[PDB]
């Protein structure tokens, strides 16, 4: 596969270590992931964004490279942290490219906590309520039953619903990539636990507020995307980014892996 | 893959349908399957077993193209099926050939209910108590919390478990034709009632009546099973089989997929 | 996989049927690909790069949806249709983006023939001599031993050499995108005869004319690429690009399939 | 996969040698491989057939184990070494085992050299004129062009090779047994020139001889089989084996790939 992202640097966000890295120099540009992957969804997306931009990419608390505590890591939380990091790196107006809870985390800092941006760029948010597949909806209800599972049989779910999330099938080698981080005791434990976490009034809470705002946004979405159907992009567009809708066909919910060129297009062509 | 076995007949059992199907001529010889598999098993067994012997087999119920009722499915019924289906057969001291919980329940027919057979050939049996293994042990506790999954996310986990039985991974053509009876809503629902039904007991009454049988015993062993460990094997063997075992090397519980010729030597060379 | 590109016109070429298609409104791009491909490897490129250009595809005379005659398919020839769909489409000054042969047959028609672009993007391409892969140089030397091949034979060499172009493998459904014209009778004597045509002449011609165009010019190239040594690919930038590559690691020849997000963004980000 | 078969002896024919090796101990059973194979074709059979006898395997000159040289290969060759192989082991009306070219093997050292045995069973034999895939005869006619491919297209071509073998493909693990004698410099040369020396008169100077030997002849046939028609096995049985033949549905070529329990119970099953 293409090399992974290298988040070299950890800030402390109340207790808590937060991997985050940059490529490139120039405008600020933050790439917010989401759930249930890592910064490592930009690895063939980040480097081509650094050659014009300073690119700023973090994993989020309870994902990734980041700590995974036994403490709230829901919506909740990351946009507190996603502030804390614009602070600590002393940017303002950045660039913003969100995928999923990503999208969710940025568009509660903007609409709920005024954090203006210069343009914003979606994959795929979370955006509007009530959003969780069945799964979701069902494990969040039997943290215990599942967090206990053995190892094979955990390694067999996270797979599974890792592979929800594309249209093409990932190589093991990229799977894994994704899968890695839920595979040790706490992070098996931390896959559970964000899902227990979710609850619909962190969307509900900033979709009450949803108006086009004042910098340009677009939204790029992956047309077979499980999780989300494709009205529901195209409500949200109609809502924030006067029904502009960036389509991408033959790709799910995780557009970074099935086109990630879509996502470089949107980006640099804006 | 080869051609499924045919299952073509119906017995009544108690109000249930129980599947059994027949090849060959000659001495009877009954084949009797685990969980959680059907008589599929034989599928590559029973057309040479049937070259000399009339061959039964059936699908244990709840289990296979048998009826999957919400209902007794435990080892506490099948011996109380297996001998009713000798007696609908109208066969005396057949052969028997047994895997798993088809050993637990022909060793039950034998030391609690006094069938006689000809001679007896087990696989991998679950003989002697305590069994289970983690899936299955932890599974038993949340029943309705894994009936209640997603089809893929049930899925995910049957295939696995079902992996968990061999050493050399199935053909997904192969592992369908186990996987399949499992995932229907009624399936779904019998795989997780059989486990739950599950209790020590079942085996611990045959077991304090083991002893050397009046008729010839020889135990195919897989070595690398990865739900019964080799010592209850060997503790079998010395039990009722004056310390002889057909150790299987690079086999795991599904003696039948990794190694099917050694289940033919062993009924057929004697 | 992603839809593949439809190429519904055909242009007369000299009594041959060649394949084309066009995307998009706007100035135009013409898209130009190598052995063994077709306007394939663009499906995941054109869609983006139409957003802002028409974009034009074609097969070259010999390979994908164009006619495979028994007549001259070599580089000698592609130049001259190149030129002829220039003036068929009524395009002047295009923006270019070829890759391998492309590559070549662009260099060719500037170079030679004195066709003018208002910019060119080049993806590993065939541009300094010597240039040919093992099975490229022993496959020329036995064409009738190989066309003669059983299909499944041919099959698999097709398979594996088309396989030396990636460093990631391809699904198997991608790589039969990319196979199948190679698997007709027509298209197996195709593949070896246009092997068995190249020359190094036809590199040489316009390696002789080398020095920056009037226009501008960048080099995209896959470091891991089997069949193109990178010194190459850096001597060809130091004699047209003032010695500017734009490299993309862990990609091979076959840069569309390895990393398509590096031409969108070196079009796109110009 | 199953371990391999350890060939731990070698023995002289004529300056070259030969692998061999034994398990078991009682009445000799000899198992004589065929083309492009070895006597790991017998690794899940012949540990069974061991039980009551004392089972020799042995890889013909050319092939697996044994030595690859520059010189005859060829059916004219092996039975003058299967005979000296009999001598050495000291062995006496044997049983006997042979698959495909193995079959033309001992069925030339019977009718031809007057070689005695206990028992003849057959898999698949070539054994009727003419006898040749298509690959074969082409591949027979241009060595030169074959030999020079470069490893990763000779690896293709073998691999597919096998794979026209068998109805079920193979995992890697079990081609590379298969496959890993003929790719390095040497076996890829004696790959070729085993082909290259195939000729059908070493088949029909034995042919010429069938008639029904004083000894039991069985012959287990794939079904499948893509190399040799089935009629052809069917005159085999009329002429030698009293018009039996026992046919093994889904199984290929190969049937101790496809169904190795078909030939432990053919051979034990008596
Ligand atoms: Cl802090
Ligand atoms: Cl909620
Ligand atoms: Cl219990
Ligand atoms: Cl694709
Ligand atoms: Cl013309
Ligand atoms: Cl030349
Ligand atoms: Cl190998
Ligand atoms: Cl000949
Ligand atoms: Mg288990
Ligand atoms: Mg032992």
């Amino acid at each position: 596969h293409h090399h992974m992202l290298d988040l070299a640097n950890r800030f402390n966000f109340e207790g808590h270590r937060i991997a985050w890295g940059t490529l490139g120099e120039g405008p600020p540009l933050v790439l917010v992931h989401g759930t249930p992957f890592s910064s490592q969804v930009w690895r063939r997306i980040a480097p081509w964004l650094a050659r014009r931009h300073r690119v700023f990419f973090y994993d989020l608390l309870g994902y990734g490279q980041s700590d995974m505590p036994d403490a709230d890591v829901s919506l909740g939380r990351q946009n507190v942290l996603f502030g804390a990091l614009l602070d600590e790196w002393k940017i303002s107006r950045p660039r913003v490219l969100a995928h999923d809870y990503g999208g969710a985390t940025v568009l509660r800092a903007h609409f709920l906590d005024g954090i203006a941006y210069s343009d914003l760029t979606l994959v795929n948010p979370v955006a509007i309520a009530p959003q969780g597949s069945p799964f979701v909806r069902h494990v969040a209800q039997h943290e215990a039953a599942f967090t206990g599972l053995p190892a094979y049989a955990h390694h067999a779910l996270v797979s599974a619903y890792i592979g929800q999330a594309v249209a093409q099938p990932l190589s093991d080698d990229v799977l894994s990539i994704y899968r890695a981080p839920w595979l040790t005791p706490a992070g098996q434990a931390a896959f559970y636990r964000q899902i227990a976490q979710m609850r619909q009034r962190y969307i509900e809470d900033a979709e009450a507020r949803y108006a086009p705002p004042d910098f340009p946004v677009r939204i790029v979405w992956g047309e077979d995307d499980r999780w989300i159907p494709l009205e529901q992009g195209q409500a949200l567009a109609d809502r924030i980014a006067n029904g502009k809708l960036i389509r991408v066909p033959r790709a799910g919910h995780l557009v970074q892996e099935d086109a990630p060129e879509a996502i470089v297009a949107a980006v640099l062509d804006r």
